[PDB]
């Protein structure tokens, strides 16, 4: 099974200048819980944005060019990325925009955080046909002293 996980600001913005400008510790905690002990697939730009391997996960980087770091696994195509994950129940695709576009047709589940914040950005989550997806979990949180915007965690499953 392939799942995507992402955090979206208003208008589906996911990034600006190869960075995420907000800070939401509760969402990073949700990301860690839902990805730990699973393989994670990311594009090369997102690998550079993160800047170091994510512990407790098999890190698979999609890039057309040779890899430059043996702490992670480098693959050159979508099919190779999937094969490199082996026979696991759930593969987590962690972006960015171009990578989400390629894996969305193959995905059965979306883990989305909707952040109530307006962000100038240059990268967006793909348009996804709402009729194809059923909401199976949602949980709203107001802003607090640690998390400066309200946010909604949602899990969607393909119908
Ligand atoms: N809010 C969120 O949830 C979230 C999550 C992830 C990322 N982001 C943000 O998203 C932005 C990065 O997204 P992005 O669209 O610019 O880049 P991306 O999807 O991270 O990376 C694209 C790169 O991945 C490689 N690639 C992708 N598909 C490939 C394929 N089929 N075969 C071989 N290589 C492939 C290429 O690398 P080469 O040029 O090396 O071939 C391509 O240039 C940043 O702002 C980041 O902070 C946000
Ligand atoms: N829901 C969600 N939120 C995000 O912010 C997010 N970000 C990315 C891409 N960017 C990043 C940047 C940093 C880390 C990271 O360092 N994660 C640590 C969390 C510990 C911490 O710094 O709080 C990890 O161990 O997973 C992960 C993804 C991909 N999917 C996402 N998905
Ligand atoms: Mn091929
Ligand atoms: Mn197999
Ligand atoms: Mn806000």
């Amino acid at each position: 099974m392939i799942s995507l996980i992402a955090a979206l600001a208003v208008d589906r913005v996911i990034g600006m200048e190869n960075a995420m400008p907000w800070n939401l510790p509760a969402d990073l905690a949700w990301f860690k819980r839902n990805t730990l002990n699973k393989p994670v697939i990311m594009g090369r730009h997102t690998w550079e944005s993160i800047g170091r391997p994510l512990p407790g996960r098999k890190n698979i980087i999609l890039s057309s060019q040779p890899g430059t770091d043996d702490r992670v696994t480098w693959v050159k195509s979508v099919d190779e990325a999937i094969a490199a994950c082996g026979d696991v129940p759930e593969i987590m695709v962690i972006g960015g925009g171009r990578v989400y576009e390629q894996f969305l047709p193959k995905a059965q589940k979306l883990y989305l955080t909707h952040i109530d914040a307006e962000v100038e950005g240059d990268t967006h989550f793909p348009d996804y046909e709402p009729d194809d997806w059923e909401s199976v979990f949602s949980e709203f949180h107001d802003a607090d002293a640690q998390n400066s915007h309200s946010y909604c965690f949602e899990i969607l499953e393909r119908r």
